[PDB]
């Protein structure tokens, strides 16, 4: 299918295509690397794979509304 699956998420784990797993929500932060205020290679760690107990430890709950438009999140993981 080509869908939000693990399998196809695996698939993005590089800094030229890279995806990240929050909560089950698939993010797309391949353009927001160079922009992260903790730099590219800290989320590059987690291409293609689940960063949520990383980013809940080392962000406030209020970072994710307010540094990413819609155009990034590309939806929940497909079970
Ligand atoms: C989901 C998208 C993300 C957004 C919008 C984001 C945003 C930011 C922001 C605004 C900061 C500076 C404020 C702070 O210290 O919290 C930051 C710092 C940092 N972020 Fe990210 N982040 C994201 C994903 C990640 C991921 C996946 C990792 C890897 C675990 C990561 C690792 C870090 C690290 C190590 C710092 C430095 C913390 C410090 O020096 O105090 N972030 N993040």
């Amino acid at each position: 299918p080509r869908d939000l699956s693990l399998t196809e998420i695996a698939k993005h784990n590089t800094e030229e295509d890279c995806w990240v797993i929050i909560k089950d929500i698939v993010y797309d932060l391949t353009k927001f690397l160079p922009d992260h205020p903790g730099g590219k290679k800290a989320i590059i760690l987690f291409a293609g794979k689940d960063a949520t107990e990383e980013f809940d430890m080392l962000h406030p709950p209020n970072v994710l509304k307010k540094y990413l438009t819609p155009e990034v999140v590309l939806g929940p993981v497909k079970k």
